[PDB]
């Protein structure tokens, strides 16, 4: 379509940002918003990344579902994160320390195995194992993220089937009228220009997969909300909500 295509490209104008969204059904995908080489620009995976680090940390036993991760003590970003929780109730807060700290129990070596293993993004991860989604050299394009969230959806990944199905638990976040939606949003604001993200997958009612990637620019005055908005916005405009 071109009467949807323009609504969900008018609907990053009127943010006042460049963004895209990359839908992918099947082995297929279309780009939609008012940047479409953004769909194949790479960037920062910032808390998106944390959707794979969960894989690994339990794949692996370096963490249960239900394992506390204790707060330290030490002054975080934000006075939500100063509990303890589990690694649900991190990726719902986007609590960076928490999966930090996972990342240093998965170790440097084994994190860069399964990355390469998996085929994320550019698959560089470096030296520094708690930081690479956030500061680089770790980057991967929105249309890979869409490929990532479909394979996770399917369990396709090479993760045990529990494991995937974890992690799914992990990214729920509603179900209306069928549709089981599952979402991870990302905002690495530690490089410049900042990049945004909203990164899941609809599960409608008769099981058909429509996974998506949305990508913009952070501009300032741009409120964190917009993800969500755009993104359901448009899954409306193309009938998959
Ligand atoms: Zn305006
Ligand atoms: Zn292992």
């Amino acid at each position: 379509s071109d009467v949807k295509a323009e609504k969900i490209k008018n609907l990053f104008n009127e943010a006042h940002t460049t963004g895209v969204l990359v839908i992918q059904q099947g082995q297929t995908q279309q780009s939609y918003g008012n940047d479409l080489a953004r769909a194949s620009t790479e960037y920062v995976p910032a808390s998106t990344f944390k959707m794979l680090n969960a894989l690994i940390g339990l794949e692996h036993h370096k963490a249960t579902t239900t394992e506390v991760f204790k707060w330290d003590g030490k002054k975080r970003l934000f006075p939500e994160w100063e509990k303890d929780m589990t690694l649900g109730d991190a990726m719902k807060a986007s609590a960076i320390p928490v999966y930090q700290d996972l990342a240093r129990r998965i170790g440097l070596e084994l994190m860069s195995k399964e990355v390469k293993r998996v085929g994320y993004g550019n698959a560089d991860i470096g030296t520094q194992v708690d930081n690479f989604w956030l500061v680089g050299p770790l980057k991967i394009t929105p249309q890979q993220e869409a490929q990532f969230a479909y394979k996770l959806a399917n369990k396709t990944l090479p993760f045990s089937q529990k494991v995937q199905d974890e992690v799914q638990s992990m990214l729920f976040i509603e179900e209306k009228n069928g549709n089981k939606i599952y979402a991870k949003s990302g905002w690495g604001w530690d490089v410049n220009p900042q990049v945004g993200w909203l990164t899941g997958w609809v599960v409608q009612p008769q099981g058909n997969i429509v996974a998506f990637s949305l990508n913009l620019e952070m501009k300032k005055g741009i409120p964190s909300s917009v993800r969500k908005e755009i993104t359901y916005k448009s899954l409306e405009q193309l009938g998959i909500l």
